[PDB]
């Protein structure tokens, strides 16, 4: 129950798979979203410890780079502010 | 406070830092995120005038170098009633 | 009043500041926000035919440099009955 | 009658204009606005065929220069039965 | 009949053009059209598959210079019971 | 089997000529199609490492000259159980 958010926002739906797959394999983090933003852009979301969400927003960053249109961003906000929660699925 | 900041971005990531950077910056509520079409995000927050102001700017300079990045980063003082449904 | 005055950006931030420039300026309703795709967005406004071109002219200017600015800026004075079901 | 006119344009203000122009310039009905995605707009319209041919024309010439303007104008006198769950 | 026959078109207009002209030259199902996103719009019938040959045939002529116009046209004879939830 | 196999594409019609693919050169399932945005068309299989394997290959070269063609052909052998939810 870390409350660390992991983000990968990737161009199509294939490498945002392989982006979760490799994040929740690389560390103990939860996946909590997939959306399809428009235009193309889709981003999958996890929760963990501080240091799960660097190894998994590593690797899953790592893994989706190559794999179609490939990876947009990478991001971590380790401590999201109680506002942003709903965005969140809360 | 009514006055409305407003940042908008290419994709959610940029988006979701944006919101994190504004609403750690001042007191603003996040009251919305939008998925506009073709790649477009919105996010929306409301707070006095002088929050909303350091909200958005530290909003624009947090996103601007997460992935596809900063589109528009606005501020109304004082949104007209007729506006409000829309956000 | 049945005038119509419609605006169309990139992105919602212009079509916000659009909006709220247009009801700011005159005495017209905001009856619409749409999401058109590929990241259009529209706002529709109804009043007097004088109200709704002051609106949308300061709608057009207000807008222009917001975000990924400005599509399009139209005026129909006396729409047919047979469009309302779009408005 | 049961002819169509179609219009297509980049964004829904030439949409609206086309669709107002079209049922101003000959007896045809309203009976779609689709939002195609990718930001194309289709307005489709029904009506004797003299009608429709006229409709389509001055919709045409209409919305050409709203906005990002006008992509197709097209007419089917006569839709088989198949097509129509596809309007 | 298990024939599968598709159009892909840049609009929905060139393709009302295509399921048109598919319907109307051999007796064939229209089973769908979709909004595909980013403005692609596909047309599916389905029949015999000689029925099917002469319905993509005349779908892809007619709607070629329609709008924006043909990105696909394709034939799958003996269709997957797999991909029918897809049909 | 777990494994799960993913081509993406631009457009629906190369789509469905890869799930046709697919399911036809090995014993795979095909679990859904899904509309990604942009014109982004995915379709996932399941089955056996091997099966999974044999039928992203054939179902790449099956659609690469299809309409707008191939984006992606993925697999993942053993996916992780927090991943099943996206399937």
């Amino acid at each position: 129950m870390g409350i660390a958010l992991g983000m990968i926002e990737t161009r199509g739906l294939v490498p945002a798979i392989e982006a979760a797959d490799a994040m929740t394999k690389a560390a103990e983090v939860r996946l909590i979203g997939r959306e399809f933003v428009g235009g193309g852009y889709v981003t999958v979301l996890v929760r963990g410890e501080t240091g799960a969400v660097n190894a998994a927003v590593r690797a899953g960053a790592d893994a989706c780079e190559r794999v179609g249109d490939g990876l947009v961003a990478a991001h971590i906000i380790a401590r999201p502010h109680r506002e942003v929660e709903p965005a969140l699925g809360n």
